[PDB]
């Protein structure tokens, strides 16, 4: 790998999926199209369907007791997961996106943004045999409490979630841990709506508190449980104190 | 449209984004590359960037008062959003994917499965302005607790969970509101590790009721709040109160 970008901070994702070309998502646009450019992002897809031996290129089998679904076969799948850990070689973790994982959030993304190399494995039918979890799996993590038709899209949203903290990559991620302020660009009016007055004021410190109360207003009106989680700031406490008023 | 596959329940989801070309991820592999072949599920996409006027196509605007990123421009996106509501006629409910919107768990899933029609409007930049939310928006919703670098990741997500939920898309989605049991596939030892004996006795009754003990056994370790939420059965008040007992 060459270039000019710094890249002390890159990280490398190894992926195991059934369905590689699906990462072309993030791996060809956007921010993290361009991290994958500078080499500040490396996404490595291996395939179970590589590993397979039999004619038609099996990666599916029964679950043991019966039931509607299949499984992801055990033997390509665990190959194509072994090749991924020797190419990573040592201080890889392995991570499988379930369901029953434990649930992401920004504080768990900026945990998983600490680890230079991961692999993620990307379950499909009902999942992945039991056994495998042990052997092979470090943790298990969930996007949200919702089931997808395979562990790609929780794959990816991990990948960018991940992305936007290694150093370069942008150019304020829930600012404050509180939902964001209302934002405005052009026009000044818009369906009758004006932008408020302070934001067109030049009054940078009268700007910075104005958001912040709005922010504050914001969270507390759509998820109060985000405020228990903080220690307010006394500046914070007495803006949420004003909104609260405001608001009866 | 034509074809002999069951469609009664098919949706049609808009979308507006600047990379529709992330949307090939869902649109042409697995499952829902199958129900849109089978016209289940229909993906139309428009692209902010057509609707431009400027000779560099400028999608991106600064914020009034300030701050490091950019929103999308308002005047390419507002038409590219009444260009799908026109083409889906009565009855789309539009929807922004936001951090700051309602949060996506299952229950959620299937209350927006009961659309015929939907748009879904992808964010990039630092998101859209406040008044389009008022003037264009039925609803916000979040995948989950952490930022992505556009609303690409998360409408494809709830693209895919809603999708589940169309008949005939599938050959269970946490079943009983729990987690999933262990499954198991061959071999019948990995590692030293062997299948529980009652998946391979072929005793139904007892096969379900170990999966159920098991699921409720897995909540309650991993996810004790899921229980909460839930009026458990008599046949699950006991199975749990086993499983807790063993476990102490
Ligand atoms: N039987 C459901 C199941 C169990 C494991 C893996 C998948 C694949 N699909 C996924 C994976 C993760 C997530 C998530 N919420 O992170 C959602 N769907 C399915
Ligand atoms: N300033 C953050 C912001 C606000 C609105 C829209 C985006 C775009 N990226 C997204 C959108 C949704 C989700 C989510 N959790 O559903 C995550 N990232 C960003």
């Amino acid at each position: 790998s060459s270039g000019l970008v710094p890249r002390g901070s890159h990280m490398w994702i190894g992926v195991i999926s059934l369905f590689p070309e699906m990462f072309k998502a993030i791996t060809e646009f956007g921010v993290t199209g361009r991290a994958v450019k500078h080499n500040l992002l490396k996404v490595e897809c291996w395939n179970p369907r590589d590993f397979t031996f039999d004619k038609h290129k099996t990666v599916d089998d029964r679950p043991y007791g019966g039931g509607p679904g299949m499984l992801m076969m055990v033997q390509p799948l665990r190959d194509a997961i072994h090749t991924a850990k020797a190419a990573a070689g040592e201080g890889a973790k392995v991570i499988y996106l379930s369901p029953q994982g434990r649930k992401l959030d920004q504080g768990g993304v900026t945990e998983l943004a600490q680890n230079q190399k991961l692999i993620l494995v990307c379950g499909r039918y009902e999942g992945i045999d039991e056994r495998l979890i042990q052997t092979e799996i470090d943790e298990e993590w969930s996007i949200g409490d919702y089931v997808l038709t395979g562990g790609e899209l929780p794959a990816m949203t991990l990948i960018d979630a991940v992305a936007r903290f290694i150093p370069g990559v942008l150019g304020d991620s829930f600012a404050d841990g509180l939902l964001d302020c209302p934002h405005y660009t052009r026009p000044e009016v818009l369906e009758g709506l004006t932008v408020p007055p302070v934001l067109m004021s030049g009054h940078h410190e009268e700007i910075r508190k104005w958001r912040l109360k709005q922010s504050l207003q914001r969270t507390w009106l759509r998820r109060p449980e985000l405020l228990e989680g903080l220690a307010l700031t006394d500046e914070q406490r007495k803006l949420l104190k004003e909104a609260q008023a405001e608001h009866n």
